[PDB]
């Protein structure tokens, strides 16, 4: 008779759990080694509270001010900031326990364990366990899933200065009058525009332009957005020195001296990956010290597998539990590999911004020959109606076959109108074929079959849902 | 050498358009007559003003409340209803002009008539002409396109009262401080929604139950988010009598007396064909007067088409436009053919209605084996994010091949959603092959994934985007 497969997983993120449940349902007894909050990052300090946090922003906004003030009043709301925050952290609390806890907890094929691990050699490790001493946990395979944690720049003054990553700012009891900013893409300005929505004066210091690794059409839509309701974007400005003297921050910079009363540092985030002994595994890790990973999440040891931010793979909690629960399969005798070619991004900005597939410079990068059309949100029926024509919708296609091969969009409900582009590129269609499906009129997603028909024909001297 | 064909159009609504730009593109030389303000319905009393008003209810609702008041306070704004009406109005006027007026003005292969057309035989139109008088106008092919009016019934002394249908409503300039609506699908329901939250007490009398040809899990949500803020739906009510009376509106129901301002009634629409004389031209209609044509638009008289509401068509400007082109196509020699397999509907209530495809009822009805899931809103986290869990997303596949079938959500977003649905119906995917597909965490459209895995395990056990 054959035994249990014994899987070891380090972490309790989206990839491990993913990974942890998976091994089960295969047959598999696992031991998962977590050495702080059960459920990692979108649970406790990522995804959830920072989606939160931005609704409840998005509602003071439209209090502030909106396309219909003309006939609707406005007021400025007073914030409660203990009040949102208590009701934010339960919510945390409530999924922690309901998809993380009660989950592992519920499964007798399943041993957490509380501390942190290290590699002795290639089928065990060692743990430091919270409540003191250590415990060797022998495997047959192993998957780390230890995720990342935010990158703090060497700025002089900036380590010893009381300064936030995005934890602190999530958790943070009370909406600071000026907010300073250090970063440029999804974390800094998610956050920014959240906290300045809130009350707060926000400052971002972009080292280049917002969203600089993007398609350039994106960070233009979104520092205008910014710049509209008050948000300072200092492009092409950092920091040299930071200090915290009488109570605030003071920032030495290319734009001038700046004082806040917080400062964010959203500048990346960095591989759980030092304290692992990889080497003690021969486990290879790239030069951001990323674990090296094929399609099937294999490590350079045929027997540890390696799943979500603590690898090159983006860094979405869809990504990870997708690369978890193959990596799982893979360590339970199976055969599957992660595809990415229609994985879509949302960024939770207002307008939200979101990509799927291919920029026309990605393509050009990877040899293939494209043509694109970039429709203004000035087009878009749903756009009009709402009197709020911020951002874009723009399509790339390759030469020739005419396949949809990217979306990249800047618009409210971008998130909502990206997955029918993912489908699109998913079943190769052609933008005439995009084109040539009903859409319903007032839509935003009906901005996908305009953009789409402008390959053809001029939608300015197109009538109303001609198509 | 051989001559322009000669194609008459009657009407200028979506359908009008969108034939008479395709004829002028194959090569065709259009008249087009119409008796009213061009545009007809969508644009100029329909579903563009409508959404307006619709948008304006809803930034008026959330400065009254939302789930987040316990944390940002709210005030009860003040509605200057002529100020909105003059917004909306702005945004029709110009759409006419931009979309219809200076796309017909601007053909010279184009002539609008002003009047109203009737058949004088298979190959002529007599046209009364506004300005008075009448011209013939000769045709080789004609396209009906001339819409629908809203329907009243025979309630006494509903008649000879100050009622409004849809268009007097949306061109108010007032706010009622009471409104009594009588009926009970998108019209009236859109509406009473949006006159509740801009501040009517509105009471909508439901001869059946909301939405009572839909699935009926539909009109239980509907139903209940409007009880929620406030509008009263009286169920398998009607009124026997109205009478208008020391300046109010006094309905005499099974429910008892009501008293209000203003009396809407949205009680379905009926094709515009009595003063067609359609019999001149050998064009049939059918029980409801609404003109009979087949996929490619043809009626009984083989140079006569028709398309639009003034058929059984379902009644969306989309599906009008898209009638409009293949109409044109086929009166120029072409043989197109209208597929709505993959049909979206929206409602624009708050939550949306959103449906694709078949119901289960309606599966059954045409011999279809099906199984379905209901995945209610509180298992989708953008919907948990928000603090708002009205709703449900319902999955209907065929049973055996696991083909996805129909759809049909309610939620806010929905319309948004409903197109990813509705390419998965079109590509015939199997849930199971949706299920597989990357979909971004907390958006509204995810919950079409969840749905889709309930079909395979259970979503509470499953941990987070697992797939
Ligand atoms: C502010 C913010 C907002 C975000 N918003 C979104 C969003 O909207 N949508 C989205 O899809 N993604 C979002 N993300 C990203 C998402 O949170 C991550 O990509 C995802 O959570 C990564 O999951 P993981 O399993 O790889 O790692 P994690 O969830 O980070 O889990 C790793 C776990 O391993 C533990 N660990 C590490 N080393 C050891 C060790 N040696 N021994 C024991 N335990 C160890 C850690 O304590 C941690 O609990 C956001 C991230 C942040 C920071
Ligand atoms: C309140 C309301 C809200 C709506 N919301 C939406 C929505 O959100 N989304 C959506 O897709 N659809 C919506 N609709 C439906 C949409 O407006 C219609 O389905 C669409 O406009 C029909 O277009 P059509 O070309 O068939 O007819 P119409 O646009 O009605 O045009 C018919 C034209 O023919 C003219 N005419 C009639 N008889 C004659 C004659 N004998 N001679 C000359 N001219 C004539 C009329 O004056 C009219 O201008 C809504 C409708 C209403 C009433
Ligand atoms: N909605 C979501 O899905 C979501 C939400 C939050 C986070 N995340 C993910 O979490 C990860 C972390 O996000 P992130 O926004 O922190 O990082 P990121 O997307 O990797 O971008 C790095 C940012 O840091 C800046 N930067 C780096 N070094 C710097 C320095 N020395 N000084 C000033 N600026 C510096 C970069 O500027 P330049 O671009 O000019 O180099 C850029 O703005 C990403 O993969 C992200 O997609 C996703
Ligand atoms: N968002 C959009 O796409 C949109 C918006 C507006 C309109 N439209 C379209 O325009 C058309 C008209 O919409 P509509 O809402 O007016 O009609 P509808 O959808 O055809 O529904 C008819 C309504 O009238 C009621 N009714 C009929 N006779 C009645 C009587 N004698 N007493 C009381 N109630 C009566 C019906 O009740 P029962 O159901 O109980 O019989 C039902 O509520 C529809 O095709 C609609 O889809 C679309
Ligand atoms: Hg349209
Ligand atoms: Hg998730």
């Amino acid at each position: 008779m054959e035994p249990p497969v014994q899987v070891a997983v380090i972490g309790s993120g989206g990839a491990a759990m993913a990974a942890a449940l998976k091994a089960v349902e295969q047959g598999a007894q696992v031991t998962l080694i977590e050495r702080g909050t059960i459920g990692g990052t979108a649970v406790n300090v990522g995804a959830v509270p920072s989606k939160i946090m931005i609704r409840a922003a998005h509602i003071a906004h439209l209090r502030r001010e909106s396309p219909f003030d003309g006939g609707i009043a406005a007021t400025v709301p007073t914030i409660d900031r203990s009040k949102l925050l208590a009701q934010q952290q339960a919510r945390v609390d409530e999924l922690r326990h309901a998809k993380y806890e009660g989950i592992l907890g519920g499964n007798p094929a399943i041993t957490v364990v509380h501390g942190e691990a290290r590699f002795k050699d290639d089928q065990s490790l060692t743990v430091r366990l919270n409540e003191g001493g250590e415990r060797v946990v022998m495997f047959d395979r192993c998957l780390v899933a230890t995720g990342a944690s935010p990158a703090v720049p060497p700025i002089p003054g900036l380590k010893e200065s009381p300064y936030w990553t995005s934890t602190e700012a999530l958790a943070s009891d009370t909406i600071p009058e000026r907010l300073a900013v250090i970063g440029s893409s999804v974390v800094a300005l998610e956050l920014a525009q959240a906290f300045a929505r809130l009350g707060s004066k926000v400052t971002v210091l972009a080292r280049n332009t917002l969203f600089f690794r993007e398609d350039p059409a994106i960070g233009e839509a979104v520092t205008a957005a910014f710049r509209a309701e008050g948000i300072e974007v200092l492009e092409h400005t950092q920091a040299s020195q930071v200090a915290h003297m009488d109570g605030e921050f003071v920032l030495t910079t290319t734009h001038g001296e700046l004082r806040a009363d917080k400062l964010l540092v959203a500048t990346g985030r960095t591989p759980n990956t030092r304290s692992l002994a990889l080497d003690a595994a021969g486990v290879t890790v790239n030069a951001q010290g990323a674990i090296v990973i094929d399609q099937g999440m294999r490590t350079s040891n045929p027997n540890i597998y390696a799943a979500g931010d603590c690898t090159d793979q983006p860094q979405f909690v869809y990504v990870a539990a997708a690369a978890g629960t193959r990596a799982a399969i893979n360590m339970t005798g199976g055969d599957a590999a992660l595809d990415l070619t229609a994985m879509p991004a949302v960024v939770f900005t207002d307008p939200q911004v979101a990509t799927v597939g291919y920029s026309e410079a990605e393509a050009h990068h990877d040899g293939i020959e494209t043509d694109s059309r970039t429709l203004t949100l000035d087009n878009v029926p749903r756009a009009l109606a709402n009197f709020d024509t911020r951002g874009f919708i723009k399509l790339v296609i390759e030469e020739g076959s005419h396949r949809l091969i990217g979306v990249q969009a800047v618009a409210p409900e971008a998130g909502e109108l990206i997955q029918t582009a993912a489908l699109a590129i998913r079943n190769r269609m052609t933008v005439q074929e995009l084109a040539d499906q009903l859409f319903p009129y007032l839509t935003m997603v009906e901005g996908l079959k305009l953009a789409a028909q402008t390959f053809n024909k001029d939608v300015k001297q197109l009538s109303c849902c001609a198509g």
